[PDB]
């Protein structure tokens, strides 16, 4: 019934069906994205009609295509062939990426690299990775990979110790062609292996860990209804899935007495970008925009009870496309749980003689992905207080590299002569705000130091300021962790028994925005990274902080052209686009493979409700 | 058996006896502080010798002292009197508190002023606050304490919803004398009741919380020793407790192999402050240093299970003195278990076909103290990868004032009349380090970012600089969260297998710091919070950041004398000192009972480890 479910085999079935008896899903065709177009804004609408967007590649060379679909009338809605080299490539597909290594395999400069370093062929592994937009014009409007290579002692050989430097190849995946392939001169392979399994490295097992029991005899807290629907202590909202962005939260609201008042339409993470920091011609293009370019969605994990997921946990099963057009589940692919969080409030009174304890909660809601040698988690929590979190866990392998002799200012080193370039790993949030509605506004909140002299005597005093952000010109913002600053999302025609305007606070990690040079490729690419709050005017089709293709374009789509319409955001349907990231140079302790970091933001009640909303929680 | 060990009550008793003896411990003797001596730098001591430190009140008038005492010689060692116009008062005693409102109840000023505002003076309650150094002469030598009044209307009501506002006094607790009532004018007392347990604020208590059963079937894996030696996943320390500091920690070290690495010597929350940032000559003056004035330690609750502390618990319960010399027992005091706490480290690699994963645990150690309205947590945790992470929790109900009518700058609103003045909660975390052993030196670590160009054509690179503290003048540090500023303390004559110096780097929150003009009281005598990290060269007598009496003291004292020696810090024994914060402007949702809020920092290996410290965990 519900117009926020989870896409479902027959639908993606129906949809593949629906694209053939149009005549656009042919056999050399591939479906690169597909998924479920959220319903426009408008109380009720259309009733029932679920729409598809889908992005059609042709193996043969012709132009591509965006479909949009209508799965429950059958029809194509519209169809419009694409030129990339203007507007962007499609996503990488997953028979692409095998396409690389068996390409070089059989490429006469490519053997001659490797036979000048006594490698055997049969034993190098290929990273086949995003080309981003450089200086070879040939590339213009062709699909490339660059190809990274390691190698593999054994079949069960963690080949990420053994990277052969000074050594890059350029494919074209459609017409089957080695572009370029660039040596820059022979460095040793690190000879240590990296096999975090193998008994000689870890050592024996330890014996000490006894087990920790989290179990919940009358079950959870929380109901799931119509496959994805979550209430849950006063928490009511819908759990999607998207193949590009992940999970997706639509309709996050709170039930305050008898009223559910919205507070987020939208909530995903819309893009993630990690940018590598070291200068050598082997690898200075290395960016991957793992939402854009890869679709993270497309590799998340299947959580295995009791390992990935500890306590009663309920799990989602997402449907997916392949290329062809058939449905593909994600076996136990979203973890959803309750967790004790300690102390929610706790005072003991001497005059009154009151003790009062009451503990917290949160509720977890997690997917996993794995992009190559990195893995990543993605957390959404929900606090009894009103408290929404994200939370991104980065873990799996560090990429690596030679590590020169003389050293680098630009690598670590890990093990002997292996290195670990610097590089960040960052990712925009979007945040389709409705803070008790859609008229929504977003101020900036600076501490404000006070001097000492006349009404501030002892020179105690201290304030804060508000600026509200008017126009989309003027709310591109940089954080300031020296004056505390945050952003307020506010309903200025919504207000709490004090006569002020309901809100949340955006609480920010405040770590490093983009280091690149502005000048640079990649700076084009992901502007958004360059700054750490954005905020546009709700449009159906501003989607993605990077625009729709990302794969090998140029700037000129995203949130700088969408900001430049200059539109009125001063109590309208606005977004907010949070930047937050971690900055990575690599420790010998993150080798053979990384203990997780993480990396987030959150957002807490601001005189959205009258008192503590969680006066009526039990005491156990 | 341990120099490290808690004091016990019989040698509390035996100090006691010693004092008694030799004359020190008359009826007009009060015991202010009384807390045992960490042993003397030295590795070969071994002749166990327990000392005490004492400061001795005399509610006669005459001079306090300070004194040392042998409780395994049963000698004075020393015993000193003070002068306290110079070198500061002693902490404020539990029995003066309720000295406060007796006095202002007979005192004709403030009946009179109660008596305009219609008050029952049974039924004011008058808050006992430390009264700093200000303009007023005549206090300079005595002892001080100012008081602040609310209205209980009944005996379980909570007083903090009916602030007097425009009301102060001032009153010798020595001599018994109201020095001042000052009456600034008639502010209505807020007349809404903020009970948290009335059901009529509360409503219906919910019933939709499944419980959350968190269980060790074959009990916990740490193990505890001689009283307070813990050993847990390769971590070994000592937990001590004093009743200014509360939870000390000592000999922190980690088992790597067959070798028991030092880390951390002594770590300690070694002064915390609340500046209020209202100018109101009625509150201009309110500065609680709750460690230095009031000592956290012996106001700690004890803490319930299954409310305070969830799961397989271990406590232990201190013994500190009361202020006749006799032993008394904090039941419970403190809360020591694990946790699970999620992934790891995980990995699925495609060419090795290997599925990877491993979950995280913590170590906690805990304690929660209450002064007059806060109550304050106090959480270390160890966490399996190297990390050590401090955290604070602070909750209770916020202190309270009028509203003006016409708003303020400098309070918020949180019910009809009712505000609540800005403030922060500033900490300083106190770190004896260790790492590998005592010759230790700081580095200041910034990111560097590069301009394109030669040798960075494509504009990707950024880099990292270490700048090292070589003396004190030049280590008081600020935060920059801009360039990801971090601190790494390193051994310079221990060397990984890298032959790179072993190191931790300290992660700091980068909140603000002390907001007061740099001419105010408050920052001279609490300059330790104008700056985010101090490193000082150890000494047996530099033990607090606002030096031994902070009470009534003029300024200067600890931290800005010590640095003033300029001792060389390059490579030998050293003690970092971290500034962290929270400034609160009060939100409704604080009231009637603050929800946690939290802040902290933490510290993670540096390449002090030749690998991931966690490849022998088990996959269980
Ligand atoms: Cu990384
Ligand atoms: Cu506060
Ligand atoms: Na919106």
């Amino acid at each position: 019934a519900s117009p926020f479910r989870l896409a479902s085999a027959g639908e993606i079935s129906e949809v593949q069906g629906i694209l053939r008896t149009a005549g656009l899903l042919g056999p050399e065709k591939r479906i690169a994205y597909l998924g479920v177009l959220d319903p426009a804004r408008g109380a009720g609408s259309e009733a029932e009609d679920r729409r598809f967007r889908v992005f059609i590649h042709d193996v043969s060379g012709a132009r591509p295509q965006e479909v949009t679909v209508s799965v429950t009338n059958g029809t194509v809605i519209s169809a419009v062939e694409l030129d990339t080299a203007a507007t962007g490539e499609l996503p990488v597909l997953e028979e692409e990426f095998e396409v690389v290594e068996q390409l070089l395999a059989t490429d006469e400069r490519w053997l001659k690299a490797l036979a000048a370093r006594n490698l055997d062929v049969s034993k190098v592994r290929v990273a086949p990775l995003s080309a981003g937009v450089f200086e070879y014009a040939e590339e213009r409007g062709r699909r490339i990979l660059r190809g990274l290579a390691f190698v593999q002692d054994f079949p069960e050989d963690s080949a990420w110790a053994h990277p052969v430097d000074g050594l890059v190849a350029y494919v074209d995946v459609v017409s089957k062609e080695v572009t370029r392939v660039i040596d820059t001169g022979v460095f040793p392979v690190p000879a240590e292996h990296g096999n975090y399994t193998d008994p000689e490295l870890t050592g024996p097992l330890r014996t000490t860990q006894k087990p920790i029991s989290i179990t919940q005899p009358e079950g959870p807290s929380f109901t799931v209804t119509g496959g994805n629907h979550i209430e849950w202590e006063k928490w009511s909202l819908d759990v999607g899935f998207d193949v590009r962005e992940g999970v997706v939260l639509h309709n996050i609201a709170f039930r305050d007495g008898d009223r559910l008042r919205p507070i987020i339409n939208r909530a995903s993470i819309a893009e993630m970008v990690v940018p590598y920091g070291d200068p050598s011609p082997i690898r200075s293009w290395q960016n991957y925009f793992d939402t854009g370019e890869y679709l993270v969605g497309q590799y998340a994990n299947s959580l295995e009870l009791g390992c990935d997921c500890l306590g009663d946990i309920t799990y989602l099963s997402p449907v997916i496309s392949d290329a062809f057009g058939n449905p593909r589940e994600i076996r136990n692919g979203i973890c959803m749980h309750e967790e004790d969080w300690g102390i929610l409030a706790k005072h003991s009174d001497l005059w009154s003689g009151i003790n009062y304890t009451r503990r917290n909660r949160r509720m977890v809601i997690s997917f996993f992905t794995t992009i190559g040698n990195y893995d990543y988690g993605f957390y959404w929590y929900l606090y009894l207080d009103g408290t929404i979190e994200f939370e991104a866990k980065a873990t799996g392998v560090v990429f690596t590299s030679a590590f020169p002799e003389g050293g680098s200012d630009n690598i670590s080193q890990l093990a002997p002569g292996l290195g670990a370039p610097f590089h960040q790993h960052i990712f925009s949030a979007r945040l389709d705000m409705a803070i008790d509605g859609f008229t929504n506004r977003v101020e900036e909140e600076d501490v404000v130091r006070q001097t000492m002299g006349p009404g501030n005597e002892r020179g105690n005093a201290f304030s804060r300021k508000r600026t509200v952000l008017t126009r989309e010109s003027e709310a591109v913002r940089e954080a300031d962790a020296r004056t505390g600053r945050t952003w307020i999302i506010s309903n200025p025609e919504s207000k709490n028994r004090l006569n002020e305007p309901v809100g949340y606070k955006l609480h920010a990690h405040n770590q490093p925005t983009l280091l690149a040079d502005p000048g640079s490729s990649i700076a084009r690419r992901a502007a958004f990274a360059t700054k750490d709050l954005w905020v546009t005017r709700y449009a159906d089709d501003e989607r993605y902080p990077t625009g729709d293709f990302v794969n090998q374009h140029s700037g000129g789509a995203g949130l700088p052209s969408y900001i430049a319409q200059d539109r009125d955001i001063d109590g309208q349907d606005i977004v907010v686009w949070h930047t937050f990231g971690l900055t990575h140079f690599p420790r010998v302790e993150d080798w053979p493979i990384m203990p997780v970091d993480t990396v987030g933001f959150k957002l807490r009640p601001e005189g959205f409700f009258d008192r503590s909303p969680v006066l009526d929680v039990p005491a156990n």
